[PDB]
């Protein structure tokens, strides 16, 4: 289809169109990307991702068209630790994408250690909300919590300072305009605090014509829940 | 998802989200539901169907909601014969539906011969565009071409006389309003000739909560091409 849209105002346990990978599962009408024990507390060493089952037609070689897409979602992170980790990301990848071996912790379930900073070795565009930046292990990160735009590498092409707020929902709107090739991210907390970051990228040179969209999160030695609360997505092919 | 929408203005050969069954295949930017020969001519004894791959949440018991949905599509029928057969149908059925054994010809690839008129044995709602009605083999049909609403039986609960026009595209809008439980069908040719048929039906008592939607067509001894040219669909769960 040239156009596709879907909306999850909440996530009831009865799901048919989500691909669950790793530890991801539905609990209390939300998607818990990372594992929680019986009491709902976060645990270490866990990775989980979800993908929408239908493939999205991102661009079409034959017709010179590229999709205009918008992804709106909300999530919250909670941890009793002072340094909850590692973060959650909205991502776009080839349809057969699976969790790479050893992609836990700071790799966010998106990259393999050996090629995490090798741009010619990956095909992924992701928007990360990264809460762990210890310079000794997450050497590629700026030294503070941040929102980053990742294009084929865990070392973000761009980051902006962000504040992690325990148990508070962050609403995010990610949009891509094929005319300007701008990928824009706008995130807000309920008190109006706003974060914005934009990057120009030709998706046709990074991803295949058909892709799958979803979310990924992970926790290494440090941990926190990564709860996806709602998600709506729309995409339509346009002449450029 | 509570809401789902997709649009196919045309059908390029590179499809990823369609389930093809029987003889259905893409050809010249359209879906040819029934088999054609090397030159594009329709042939006898063929059945074909397509279904969109993502499942539609038609109703939700826990919340007492039922979806409002709209399906718009256009198709054309062509045949060397003056009495082409057998017809095309838009249908909604359980997700695992497959072509029933012996469902060719007048059964339109939707019902099994032995239970075609047994309402307690089927789970399907279909809107048929039936061009063949000989009473020796299609004993359940009115004696004229017709559009019909089928609820668990090949013997339509409601029909309207219709005119088959060789090679002309018919534009169809099928809508279901949960507030009134009315399934409405409006079909029009480009010159403005219009046909309408509606029926009140509680989808909750006929189909499961999750379903798949698609099209089916067949040709028995008499034949014609059944070309699906475009298709758009949208569904939204509503409390009514
Ligand atoms: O969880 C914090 C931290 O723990 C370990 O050091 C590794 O798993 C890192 O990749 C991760 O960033
Ligand atoms: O095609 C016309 C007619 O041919 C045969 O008689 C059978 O396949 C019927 O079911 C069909 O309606
Ligand atoms: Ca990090
Ligand atoms: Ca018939
Ligand atoms: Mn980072
Ligand atoms: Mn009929």
């Amino acid at each position: 289809q040239d156009s596709l849209s879907f909306g999850f105002p909440t996530f009831p346990s009865d799901q048919k169109n989500l691909i669950f990978q790793g530890d991801a599962q539905i609990k209390n009408n939300a998607v818990q990307l990372t594992k929680t024990d019986s009491n709902g507390n976060p645990v270490a060493s866990t990775v989980g991702r979800i993908l929408f089952s239908a493939q999205v037609h991102l661009w079409e070689k034959s017709s010179s068209r590229v999709a205009n897409f918008q992804s709106q979602f909300s999530f919250s992170l909670k941890s009793p630790l002072s340094n909850g980790a590692d973060g959650i990301a909205f991502f776009i990848a080839p349809p057969d994408t699976t969790i790479p071996s050893g992609s836990g912790g700071g790799l966010l379930g998106l990259f393999a250690p050996g090629t995490a900073q090798n741009t010619s070795a990956n095909q992924v565009i992701a928007v990360e909300f990264d809460t762990f930046y210890a310079q000794d292990s997450n050497t590629w990160d700026p030294n503070y919590p941040h929102i980053g735009i990742d294009v084929n590498s865990i070392r973000s092409v761009k980051t902006v300072k962000w504040d992690r707020r325990d148990g508070q929902s962050l609403n995010v709107l990610v949009t891509f305009n094929p005319s300007t090739r701008n990928l824009d991210v706008v995130a807000t907390y309920s008190d109006g605090t706003r974060y914005e970051v934009s990057y120009e990228v030709d998706v046709r040179s990074v991803l295949p014509e058909w892709v799958r969209v979803g979310f990924s999160a992970a926790s290494g030695e440090q941990y926190q829940t990564h709860t996806l609360e709602s998600w709506s997505f729309t995409s339509t092919l346009l002449y450029t």
